[PDB]
């Protein structure tokens, strides 16, 4: 909508007060003109029809439980554009500054979150398996980063290019959970996941197994399920990422770690130079053995380093 840039104020969900950049004509909008093109938050008003109603409010004071999902959909999408344009010069998914849309209060109780081709759609959770799942700012960053992968290396979401496509939404929602700076791990949505226990969390990066997903080429799921697993072989490449960044030795295999910003330079690269739509797991460590030879040189540390985690997760 046309109106005056505002600063209202708010809670998210996990309680924290934060200011978010708002638009003012007669209402005040979760509209922020202060990014590309915008960022604009809507609600879905517990129903499945997208996008819903651009996000009004009376007074610019979002803390009623029920703002607290948008509040923190509208400010994350915030931090993540702040990450790719800082961090790696990219404005917005499509390097054009395509205005970022966000739904919340998808559906009742549902468990999840998406990128649904054209906009970000939360979940409320059903307050068990799931909180409003815009918490987290790892899930904010994977499903933007989903976005960025579709104007991009276009990998399709099946078999091993969709496990690399939800692979590279774990590795820069985890970067962009790090440049927040808020509790970071290399877990994934674990500010939003099951309440009631301490913990846990939807997938491991650092330890894909604890959650049962593998961490060796030789434990890829080939079935049908999930896609032909695109959500559990990612775990072979999130355990590549990790031991790139962190370094450790993993079956045998030692890895010299090279630390989260050449990681998030190599793959962001590869993503974006290297991989199309069928590429799979073999050619990633391709694309990352490129990536790391055109920034640092054919015989670095930081190619050597690529080299030794895919070796270490099976992927030749
Ligand atoms: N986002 C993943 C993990 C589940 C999250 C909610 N069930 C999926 O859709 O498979
Ligand atoms: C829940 C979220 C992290 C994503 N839609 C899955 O995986
Ligand atoms: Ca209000
Ligand atoms: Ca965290
Ligand atoms: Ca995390
Ligand atoms: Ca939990
Ligand atoms: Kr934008
Ligand atoms: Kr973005
Ligand atoms: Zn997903
Ligand atoms: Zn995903």
């Amino acid at each position: 909508i046309t109106g005056t840039s505002t600063v209202g104020v708010g809670r998210g969900v996990l309680g924290d007060q934060k200011n978010i950049n708002t638009t003012y004509s007669t209402y005040y909008y979760l509209q922020d003109n202060t990014r590309g093109n915008g960022i604009f938050t809507y609600d879905a008003k517990y129903r499945t029809t997208l996008p819903g109603s651009l996000w009004a409010d009376a007074d610019n004071q979002f803390f009623a439980s029920y703002d607290a999902p948008a509040v923190d959909a509208h400010y994350y999408a915030g931090v993540t554009y702040d990450y790719y344009k800082n961090v790696h010069n990219r404005l917005s998914y499509d390097g054009n500054n395509a205005a970022i849309r966000s739904s919340v209060h998808y559906s009742q109780g549902y468990n999840n979150a998406f990128w649904n081709g054209s906009q970000m759609v939360y979940g409320d959770g059903d307050g068990q398996t799931f909180i409003p799942l815009s918490g987290g700012i790892d899930v904010v960053a994977h499903e933007l980063t989903h976005a960025v992968t579709d104007y991009t290396a276009g990998l399709i979401y099946q078999n091993e290019s969709g496990a690399i496509n939800e692979a590279i939404s774990d590795i820069f929602g985890t970067l962009v959970e790090f440049y927040a700076n808020k509790n970071p791990d290399w877990e994934i949505g674990e500010d939003v996941y099951t309440p009631g226990i301490s913990g846990d969390s939807l997938r491991s990066m650092s330890d894909p197994a604890k959650y049962g997903d593998p961490d060796h080429y030789s434990k890829r799921y080939t079935g049908t399920q999930d896609n032909g697993g695109v959500h559990i072989n990612s775990g072979i490449i999130n355990k590549a990422a990790y031991l790139i960044s962190q370094g450790g030795t993993h079956y045998g295999v030692s890895v010299v770690g090279i630390g989260r910003d050449k990681l998030g330079k190599i793959f962001y690269r590869a993503l974006t130079q290297y991989l199309t739509p069928t590429s799979n797991f073999s050619q990633l460590r391709a694309a990352a053995v490129q990536s790391a030879t055109d920034l640092y040189g054919s015989t670095s540390q930081e190619v050597a380093s690529v080299k030794q985690a895919f070796d270490a997760v099976g992927v030749k």
